[PDB]
């Protein structure tokens, strides 16, 4: 066939009930992950090609940059609370991995900060349980596919994307692959 079960993609052993329809993983520390996101921007791209009535997700994972990769996990739950994600995710991304000015977890409140979150609402935000279970949400889902890499994408979570299985001298061609390749198997 065109797509193939083992290289465009790969179907889960074990399918996950109830999975957000298209799911992305990401660290901060991941450097495929600050390509995906400035230089692809894959999400956006997938996005103009998915169906009417799919909504996508995307979470942070914990298993890269030690404790900090945990601060990274609770300051996304505190970015998807705020509906602040499309205001820290660029300086988040230069703060870890291009100027590398963040190292702790007050270095990742001035991010906020400096994006025009105020302290407090930060701060409140930071120690609310809310965004507790907006951690914990992220892990759940990293936990139920076993994830070991990012960046990774999982639809309808049956279906993981194998980027690998895809040409890269030309990045506009990848990215297309890709989009397109999600919105085959969101009509699977």
């Amino acid at each position: 066939a065109q797509y193939e079960d083992g290289k465009q993609y790969t179907t889960l052993e074990k399918p996950v009930a109830g999975a957000p329809q298209v799911l992305e993983f990401f660290s901060f520390f991941c450097p495929h992950c600050y390509q995906f996101e400035e230089v692809l921007h894959i999400s956006d791209n997938v996005k103009k090609k998915l169906p009417e009535g799919v909504k996508m997700t995307k979470y942070h994972v914990n298993f890269m940059g030690g404790d900090l990769g945990k601060d990274l996990t609770q300051a996304w739950a505190v970015a998807m609370a705020l509906g602040v994600e499309d205001k820290v995710t660029v300086p988040l991304f230069e703060g870890v991995q291009k100027t590398q000015t963040i190292r702790s977890a007050s270095d990742i409140r001035d991010v906020f900060i400096n994006a025009g979150i105020k302290g407090e609402e930060y701060d409140a935000a930071w120690n609310s349980f809310v965004v507790k279970s907006l951690v914990a949400q992220q892990e759940k889902a990293a936990a139920d596919v076993q994830l070991r890499g990012v960046p990774a994408m999982f639809v309808n979570g049956k279906y993981q994307l194998n980027p690998q299985g895809m040409d890269t001298s030309n990045m506009d061609v990848f990215v297309q692959q890709y989009a397109d390749t999600v919105k085959y198997l969101s009509e699977k």
